[PDB]
């Protein structure tokens, strides 16, 4: 499946879909691409309707 991310960065906000098979590696998939824009801090899971998101 794919979910969408929701980046609430306080410098940057943005959002954008991913390919996983499965969470945990959903989770890292993510970590990744917010990192080649510098957001790193909490990071939640909506599982009600696939939705990434995470806030600095």
């Amino acid at each position: 499946m794919t979910y969408k991310l929701i980046l609430n960065g306080k410098t940057l906000k943005g959002e954008t879909t991913t390919e996983a098979v499965d969470a945990a590696t959903a989770e890292k998939v993510f970590k990744q691409y917010a990192n080649d824009n510098g957001v790193d801090g909490e990071w939640t899971y909506d599982d009600a309707t696939k939705t990434f998101t995470v806030t600095e």
